[PDB]
């Protein structure tokens, strides 16, 4: 809904051009010797190839990079928000998610648009626990900055450069003052989350993964904590996941962890990966599901 607005226009332009549409960061891409010895040492942690994986993708629109973590993901994530919010309100149970007003959601959904723009690789937040941990014991206990926490300081810094630079057109309108703008660009720094808001913008996230998590892993980590938060309403879930994969595959996305699998439309994937306003398109042709 935000997302046609002027600042949501203005937004995707600014997260897309200034950073979606470039290429991770080779000096990222994989651990030092040392590191990758001590980080086989845990059989039970995710191999460490997963700092270089899925670097690009060719499509016959052009190369995409970062496409697990580009423009499509972005807008998807920003535009389950809302929908979210109203599952919450149908079925959670919980009165605090009555808070959560046009305006609260407006500001949930635009801060989905800054949730990847500081990704300089595609590792996840437990693999950068597994790099921080993996230095520590191959460097003699020595120190290192957590990866993916940098990510984040940069994202920050790049919404709060957005906003300043568009002040008058978002303040007070979307954020009542600089206080309030404070607290929502610490809530991009994402490592329980007890906020109404936060909850929201949680989930929007964690449906998404269905795009690179196996059906095991999703069906765990993911949809268990969405049917409970949903008051164990398992048809409710359905729903809401079910709407998450349409978003994914009108946008040529693969999808492995839910529903009708797919690997990537190649030709839609670099249609929606290379033009936002063409993404966004696809993406609001499908119908958002209803709730009793």
């Amino acid at each position: 809904d935000y997302l046609l607005s002027a600042n949501g226009s203005k937004a995707i332009d600014f997260v897309w051009s200034n950073f979606l549409k470039h290429p991770y960061n080779p000096k990222l891409k994989q651990p030092d010797a040392n590191v990758k010895a001590a980080w086989e040492k845990h059989a039970d942690w995710e191999h460490w190839s997963n700092m270089g994986q899925d670097w690009s993708l060719n499509t016959p629109s052009g190369l995409v990079p970062r496409p697990n973590h580009g423009i499509a993901h972005t807008l998807r994530v920003a535009q389950l928000v809302p929908v979210i919010a109203e599952f919450l309100k149908a079925y959670s149970g919980d009165p605090k998610f009555q808070k959560l007003t046009q305006k609260e959601i407006q500001k949930a959904q635009y801060m989905m648009l800054f949730s990847v723009i500081g990704r300089e690789n595609d590792m996840s937040w437990t693999d950068a626990n597994h790099y921080q941990q993996a230095f520590k014991e191959a460097y003699n206990g020595q120190y290192s900055k957590h990866i993916y926490a940098t990510f984040k300081e940069n994202a920050q810094k790049g919404f709060l450069n957005h906003v300043v630079t568009n002040k008058s057109s978002l303040i007070p309108s979307l954020f009542s003052d600089e206080s309030e703008l404070q607290y929502w660009a610490e809530a991009l720094d994402t490592g329980g989350i007890s906020s109404a808001s936060g909850i929201l913008m949680a989930l929007a996230h964690d449906l998404d993964l269905m795009r690179c998590y196996d059906k095991g892993k999703f069906n765990s980590l993911k949809m268990k904590d969405l049917v409970a938060r949903l008051g164990g309403n398992e048809d409710a879930a359905k729903k809401l996941a079910d709407y998450a994969h349409d978003l994914i595959v009108a946008t040529g996305d693969r999808c492995m962890g839910y529903g009708v699998t797919q690997d990537y439309n190649y030709s839609l994937f670099g249609k929606c990966s290379l033009d936002p306003n063409e993404c966004l398109k696809q993406l609001q042709s499908i119908p958002k599901p209803e709730t009793t």
